[PDB]
């Protein structure tokens, strides 16, 4: 698949080492490189250029820090690379750099490959690799950037990685799932490739926790910024611009929030601190940030400004925030969303330089905070929060909120500029609020839902899932992940034995959670991939009703008028988005008509529908579709089939089951109990069902367990996709015990042969996927995949 680069090998040769070194004299005659070399020598990373080489070369692991564009990210690879080829040894250099995000990998490569005056890939020196979109360079003497779940892809096909001979781990701070997976799986394979090089490197790190963690490895700093850059609190901020507006840790606030406004007084004018009073801490203030960029553009030297905001909803809002007025309307500025949720396309435009008269703006989320620099940023705005996900351990619940940033994320945030030239950093918190941030980030395994760790562990067969855990740097609860292994088992993506079944091999290859990566999968393989994606989309971000003040009622009514008679919050959506595509076709003005007559957002609209080309793009890679398109007339010969697209949500909610009980309408979740259905829901005043079982997704407790979102499901859906089968006594099927139902006992034998089938169907497709050819019919993937939906049909 994606791996191209690892699978080649590593064969060093001197006539080799010899075309670089003179490629390398020729380069430092050409004018375009020269004055790349100018820039390098300015950053403080290229006065360490002996000291860094010669650490990485005694030793197998090496801790590197740096202050925030000290130049770590394109320095260190072109270093270990330039050092061998003035070596006469520069064939022998196959160096793999890790970031975060494909935003990341993207700009560094291209950063790195201008600066050596050559284009990125096309078999140059420096190239990059994400999912299913590449640059490669040159076989050998070569530097790849690319993304950690690349590097993990990579281990399934070469748990060694043999021809790599430098693996450089960035942004380590970044304590994600799947970085704390690699760094574990990297620490293992030290003894087994000694050969190996490995470096560590991160701008804002406890850099004795990763040398402790690799054996004490050494550690070495780089010192020196390359620009200052000056910092605000939200006093400097509101004393600057005048505005007005128009658990234990936060009992400390409290109490030194008085004393605190007392010595506030003594350095600030009354009005400020009246203000700073009054400020909200539970949602950061869009007015003061609009208010702040109307004071730079108006007030201050030129300079684009990037924002930093948690997530979509405050992205856009402060966009029309700011296309509201009128002086954000002429073309002297261009307003640029920063999402991860957007096509990659969409996400390099940031990096596009702007006219000398036009001011940049970019609103970002988190995306944008580490690793990449974007040209004449100098004013960077911090929000000074951060979307975090957050687990507990009393239910299957949970949450993600946005919380206060840490200072290692403010410190990344502020770094964003100072990188080319001065810059300004202001921060939405006040000084009390600064004393109080944390150092980082909780690691993200220690406060999330484990089941793409254990899937992980699995597919790369990294052994017991208890002796993994021992080896993690910060291993998460046993119950945490006891828990995960249950829901694993309940997807039927383990077996009992705890290992693997077919369709949790393809599961652990989809980049989403399984109970995503089951529906899209299906969705998929029963080809009805469209509505499916559309639902999934939904599933994750959200759904793109709103309800205005008021007269939520007539929301209600039209609701309900596009679920039509499903009674599926979820095939609601689907319709929804169907006339929206259909509104678009016939005009502007009538698509806003839609919406608003709807009550829909076109933003999560047009939001969901990228997220379907990621989806389709995740089994094209996986080889259960054939194109990218979420439309494609191959994947979509059943997508008007109501009760087909049921059972693949069915598939993918189970075992999220609640069963309704008649006479007035109770609801029970075998878990929860008594349940009852969010008045959001079109199944709220519904007494009338065809059948007494209801899949959701999303539930809210508030004293009281309410399901966001509900579809009536047949009980043969949930016969198929669910749990153990038993036939009691007088002639009833039972599913996990409490899901029971009358039906003849012979419907059990044949649920039993049609899973089976359906493993030999998903085995056979592990090894070398292809999609089902829907147009065979007489074929024996179709003809499983065909009896499963007879049965789904027909009782
Ligand atoms: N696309 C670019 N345009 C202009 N200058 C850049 C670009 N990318 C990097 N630089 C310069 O090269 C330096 C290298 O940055 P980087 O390697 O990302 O540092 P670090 O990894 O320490 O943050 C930056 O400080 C910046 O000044
Ligand atoms: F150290 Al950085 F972006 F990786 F400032």
């Amino acid at each position: 698949r994606d791996s191209e680069y690892l699978l080649q090998e590593n064969e060093p040769d001197a006539t080799l080492d010899q075309q670089l070194l003179e490629d390398l004299q020729k380069k430092k005659t050409d004018l375009r490189y020269i004055e790349m070399q100018r820039f390098r020598e300015k950053l403080p990373s290229y006065g360490m250029q002996k000291e860094l080489v010669n650490m990485i070369d005694n030793h197998q692991v090496t801790v590197i820090s740096g202050e925030t564009g000290c130049g770590k990210t394109t320095q260190v690879t072109q270093f270990i690379l330039d050092n061998y080829i003035e070596r006469g040894k520069g064939s022998a250099c196959r160096i793999v750099c890790t970031q975060p995000r494909r935003i990341s990998a993207i700009s560094v490569a291209e950063r790195v490959a201008a600066e050596r005056a050559e284009s990125c890939g096309n078999g140059n020196s420096t190239g990059y690799q994400i999912r299913l979109q590449s640059r490669l360079p040159r076989k050998q003497g070569s530097i790849l950037y690319c993304t950690t779940g690349i590097i993990l892809q990579w281990l399934q096909s070469d748990p060694h990685l043999s021809s790599v001979s430098h693996i450089v781990l960035d942004e380590i701070h970044e304590r994600n799932l799947q970085s704390d997976v690699l760094m574990t799986v990297v620490k293992d394979l030290l003894s087994y490739r000694p050969d190996l090089k490995v470096v560590l490197m991160s701008a804002t790190l406890n850099a004795e926790k990763f040398s402790e963690y690799f054996g004490n490895c050494p550690m070495i700093h780089i010192p020196g910024f390359t620009f200052p850059v000056v910092e605000y609190l939200l006093e400097d901020i509101i004393e600057k611009i005048r505005y007005v507006p128009e658990y234990y840790y936060e009992a400390i606030y409290k109490e030194r929030w008085p004393g605190y406004l007392r010595e506030l007084r003594q350095r600030y004018s009354a009005s400020t601190v009246d203000v700073v009073e009054m400020m909200d801490d539970e949602k950061v203030d869009l007015n003061l940030i609009a208010a702040l960029i109307r004071y730079i553009v108006l007030e201050e030297e030129d300079g684009a400004i990037l924002v930093f905001l948690p997530g979509w909803d405050n992205i856009s809002t402060l966009h029309d925030l700011l296309m509201s007025q009128v002086m954000f309307k002429s073309d002297k500025f261009i307003i640029i969303p920063l999402h991860s949720l957007m096509p990659t396309v969409n996400q390099t435009q940031v990096f596009k330089r702007t006219p000398p008269g036009v001011r940049k703006i970019v609103i970002a989320t988190n995306i944008a905070e580490t690793s990449i620099t974007i040209d004449d940023v100098v004013y960077v705005i911090d929000g000074g929060k951060i979307k975090e996900t957050h687990f507990d351990t009393q239910n299957n619940i949970s949450t993600m909120s946005a919380e206060w940033v840490s200072k290692a994320n403010a410190k990344q945030r502020k770094g964003r500029a100072g990188r080319v030239q001065p810059g300004h950093c202001y921060h939405l918190y006040n000084s009390l609020r600064a004393s109080l941030l944390d150092d980082y980030q909780l690691p993200e395994i220690l406060r999330t839902p484990l089941e793409e760790l254990c899937l992980q562990i699995k597919i790369l067969r990294l052994g017991g899932i208890a002796h993994f855990l021992s080896r993690l740097m910060d291993p998460p609860s046993n119950e945490a992940v006891l828990l995960s292994i249950k829901h694993l088992m309940e997807l039927n993506a383990l077996d009992k034995q705890e290992e693997l079944t077919p369709l949790g091999v393809h599961l652990a290859r989809l980049p989403v959670e399984p109970h995503i990566g089951k529906m899209i999968l299906f969705g998929a393989l029963f080809c009805c991939l469209d509505p499916v994606l559309t639902i999934a989309a939904s599933l994750s971000f959200k759904d793109p009703f709103v309800i205005p003040l008021g007269k939520e009622k007539v929301a209600d009514a039209r609701r309900k008028e596009l679920a039509k008679d499903t009674k599926s919050d979820h095939l609601t959506v689907v319709n929804a988005f169907k006339g929206w595509e259909k509104a678009k076709q016939r005009g502007f003005r009538y698509e806003k008509d839609y919406c608003w007559e709807y009550f829909l957002s076109s933003n999560t609209l047009q939001m969901l529908h990228n997220m379907k080309g990621q989806f389709a793009e995740h089994l094209l890679g996986a080889g259960f579709v054939s194109s990218r398109n979420p439309q494609d007339p191959e994947s979509n010969i059943n997508s008007d089939n109501e009760k087909i697209i049921k059972a693949v949500i069915c598939a993918g909610l189970y075992p999220k089951v609640a069963k309704i009980r008649l006479n007035m309408v109770k609801v029970y979740t075998k878990t929860d109990g008594v349940v009852a259905i969010h008045p959001k829901s079109v199944n709220v005043e519904q007494t009338e069902f065809n059948y007494n079982w209801l899949i959701y997704h999303l539930k809210m407790r508030t004293s009281s367990i309410y399901l966001y979102d509900c579809t009536e499901v047949s009980p043969y859906c949930l016969l198929f996709f669910g749990g153990d089968i038993s036939i009691q006594k007088q002639e009833t099927i039972a599913v996990d015990e409490w899901i029971i139902f009358q039906s003849p006992a012979r419907i059990a034998h044949l649920v039993k042969e049609l899973r089976k089938e359906l493993d030999i169907l998903l085995q056979e497709k592990i090894e070398s996927p292809h999609p089902v050819d829907w147009k065979d019919t007489k074929s024996r993937d179709c003809a499983v995949l065909s009896a499963i939906i007879d049965l789904i049909k027909t009782q």
